[PDB]
DNA sequence: AAATTGCCGAAGACG
DNA sequence: CGTCTTCGGCAATT
């Protein structure tokens, strides 16, 4: 049963290259536009990031996430309270200095700046029906709107990159050491880290100026790179079921936060970190043999409801970081969670049949 | 130095 | 399952 909802699940290649051909073009002529000219972009570079190209996009591709990168030299973080993934960023003629507020780097002066210039140069797009979703408030994404006809969403990510070590607040995260191992851990943590425009909810409002740490190309480098072994999921290795764990428990949530709105505050990241700890928890590849599937979801699913009962959900790279705190999720939604993901998991998840 | 180019891994398609 | 294919990521090389 599992099986055949994976294979609802899996992506047709036919979609995949009308979709692909698209929002490539869309996005190759926003950011030659970035580069050109007089813009305090200029220098920007393009990664692409999220479950299209981590492989774990279920159902169709029509939702691709790419960041225009902005390498920035001597930047100097303070750490946004004790929150561990917030920051503000001051500097040790410039082209950012529009977007100062003060010594501080303004993630809204900066992003506002960013969002009007990809708004006109949709404006310019005449071959294509694309058009800027309005502003979320605090979001640090330009989503795009595309009719190819069918509709496909694209996040433009506007994201600093940084060369210099990072933050102490992810000292501790990372804790790959008996999986991937050590030489990865040091190698991926001597690789950039990346700030988004991303505002702490502070109370009632957000705090403007405040960035938030990304660690995308990390996660996406783990997802390619999943086993204890080095020839996991290659051609002379064996297959795991670890993506298709993460992408069943993507469907279970997507599939309850359609139908029930008081789960609003719940988000695909919750699940990408809870199957992040389990693969640490768990790390020998004959633990994920796809044999198993059934109970590697199931214990998955405990996790995740172990998680939501404790109110206790960890970023993965910056470990005082907890996703799930009473701050940023009211503990009846938690329960309200709890309630229906036990429900479908006693009953043999009957919304997996739509 | 901005743009093209092939290489090959991941994984869809098909029998 | 094996073989075929397309898309993405890389970086040399123009
Ligand atoms: N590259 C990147 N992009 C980031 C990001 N943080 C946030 N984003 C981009 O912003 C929008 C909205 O951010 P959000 O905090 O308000 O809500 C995000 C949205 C979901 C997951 O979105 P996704 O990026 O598209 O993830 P997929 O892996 O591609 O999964 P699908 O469901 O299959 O698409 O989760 C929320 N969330 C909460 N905390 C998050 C976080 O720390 N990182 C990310 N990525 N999402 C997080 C979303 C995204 O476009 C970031 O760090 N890097
Ligand atoms: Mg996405
Ligand atoms: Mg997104
Ligand atoms: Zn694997």
């Amino acid at each position: 049963k599992l099986k055949k909802v994976l294979d609802k699940l899996r992506l047709k290649r036919k979609d995949i290259s009308e979709a692909a051909e698209t929002v490539n073009k869309v996005v190759e002529r926003l950011l030659r536009r970035m580069q050109k000219r007089e813009s305090e972009f200029k220098g920007v570079e393009q990664l692409n990031t999220g479950s299209y190209y981590e492989h774990v996009k279920i159902s169709a591709p029509n939702e691709f996430d790419v960041m225009f990168k902005l390498e920035v030299p001597r930047i100097e973080l303070q750490e946004y309270y004790e929150t561990g993934a917030f920051y503000l960023v001051k500097f040790k003629g410039n082209p950012l200095s529009h977007f100062l507020e003060g010594e501080v780097l303004s993630a809204t002066k900066m992003l506002s700046k960013f969002r009007k210039i990809i708004k006109e140069e949709v404006k310019e797009i005449k071959d294509i029906d694309v058009s800027v979703e309005k502003e979320k408030p605090g979001s640090p994404a330009v989503t795009l709107l595309i009719r190819n006809p069918e509709e496909i969403s694209v996040d433009i990510i506007l994201a600093l990159e940084s060369k210099g070590s990072w933050p102490i607040s992810t000292k501790e995260g990372l804790p790959i050491q008996g999986w991937l191992g050590t030489k990865v851990r040091t190698n991926l943590r001597r690789e950039p880290f990346y700030l988004v425009p991303k505002n702490a909810k502070d109370g009632n409002s957000f705090q403007g100026e405040t960035w938030r740490l990304s660690f995308s190309h990390t996660e996406k480098y783990i997802l390619n790179n999943h086993g204890i072994e080095k020839t996991c999921c290659e051609s002379s290795g064996a297959k795991c079921c670890r993506k298709e764990c993460l992408k069943l428990m993507k469907y279970l949530l997507e599939q309850l936060k359609k139908e029930f709105q008081e789960l609003d505050a719940f988000c695909s990241y919750h699940v990408k970190t809870a199957i992040f700890h389990m693969w640490t928890q768990d790390p020998q590849d004959s633990q994920w043999d796809p044999r198993n599937l059934s109970s590697c979801f199931d214990k998955l699913l405990a996790f995740f409801l172990e998680c939501l009962r404790t109110e206790k959900l960890d970023h993965y790279f910056i470990p005082k970081f907890n996703l799930f705190s009473q701050e940023l999720i009211d503990r009846k939604s938690k329960e309200f969670l709890s309630k229906k993901i036990e429900y479908e998991r006693n009953n043999g998840f009957p919304i997996f049949d739509k």
